[PDB]
């Protein structure tokens, strides 16, 4: 079976997320969306580093085009990072948008890239909770003239994205759902429609939540467990069809990026915040990032945000 390792290097997290692989620099970056840090990892010369801020981070993507510069979350803010990736603090902020200005207990979660370059991520409540909280989260891609369009409402902890190679379908996650979404994409209009479950937690006796997700070049979906000690293979070719399952030793897997220098080592972050309803006694909730080697699939390279 597939070799899971442990990356001692980098220590435990509290919800370890966000993590996206830059090809070119083989560099991994990702975040804590608790601490309110971000974090840089080069394997093959064994670097780690961190950059405080003062507001809940969720994602950390390069600008296309702009070296030493990220799109990033600052609670309810999209932003313009410009970090070195060693020093503890930004070296200056860029403001782009508040996506959602009058809701002062939101903040934004999962983001990614579409192929195209176009940011979309959500919101949540900064107290949502499962398997029942309150509600407030919409998705969102970041358009032109630097606004926001809205695609979803009702969600309560937005979550992992994927698109098709061909780009004709989006994945999405709520968590909350307990499964994932499939929509048509049209990548010229950029908006989705024909919202339908691809896969049912429930229906596969698969525990915990969807969290976090990315798709490999054979088109299968990788899906990260929260609460469920694993990631999940799924297809995307048949509905309700489940691949393949490997354990990961951290109950609390929170998300996934392909990375190394052949897109075939799945990166994987999970959350060491003990949850007083968990499955899983405390002492098994440690936060670690790990890395799986041998699963016979490779990736796509982290697409970095177009403005
Ligand atoms: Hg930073
Ligand atoms: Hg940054
Ligand atoms: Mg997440």
């Amino acid at each position: 079976g597939p070799v899971v390792e442990k990356i001692a290097e980098l220590g435990k997290y509290t919800v370890g997320e966000g993590p996206h692989w830059d090809h070119e620099t083989q560099t991994l970056y990702f975040v804590d969306t608790v601490e309110k840090t971000f974090h840089k990892y080069v394997p093959s010369q064994k670097k780690y580093t961190f950059c405080k801020v003062d507001k809940l981070v969720s994602f950390i993507i390069p600008l296309a085009g702009s070296p030493g510069r990220f799109v990033v979350s600052l609670e309810r803010e999209i932003a313009i990072l410009t970090w070195d990736g060693v020093s503890a603090a930004p070296t200056s902020i860029e403001a782009i948008v508040n996506v959602e200005p009058h809701i002062k207990n939101n903040r934004l979660n999962d983001g990614k890239a579409d192929p195209l370059g176009n940011l979309w991520t959500g919101t949540m409540a900064i107290d949502a909770g499962l398997p029942i909280g309150p509600v407030t989260g919409s998705l969102y891609h970041l358009g032109a003239d630097k606004k926001v369009k809205m695609h979803e409402s009702n969600i309560a902890i937005a979550n992992g994205l994927a698109w098709s190679n061909d780009l004709k379908k989006m994945y999405y996650i709520d968590s909350g759902k307990r499964r994932v979404d499939e929509y048509d994409y049209d990548a010229s209009t950029l908006s989705i429609s024909n919202q339908r479950p691809l896969f049912t937690f429930e229906k596969h006796e698969v525990p915990g939540y969807p969290d976090g997700q990315t798709i490999d070049e054979e088109g299968n979906l990788w899906v990260a467990v929260f609460q469920g000690q694993r990631i999940i293979k799924i297809s995307t070719q048949q509905p309700e069809v489940l691949l393949d399952t490997v354990k990961i030793p951290d109950p609390q897997v929170t998300s996934v990026a392909f990375g190394g220098p052949n897109l075939d080592e799945l990166y994987v972050t999970s959350a060491g915040l003990q949850l007083d309803d968990s499955s899983f006694d405390k002492s098994l909730v440690n936060g670690h990032v790990y890395r799986v080697t041998g699963l016979g699939v490779k990736g796509f390279a982290g697409v970095k945000v177009k403005l």
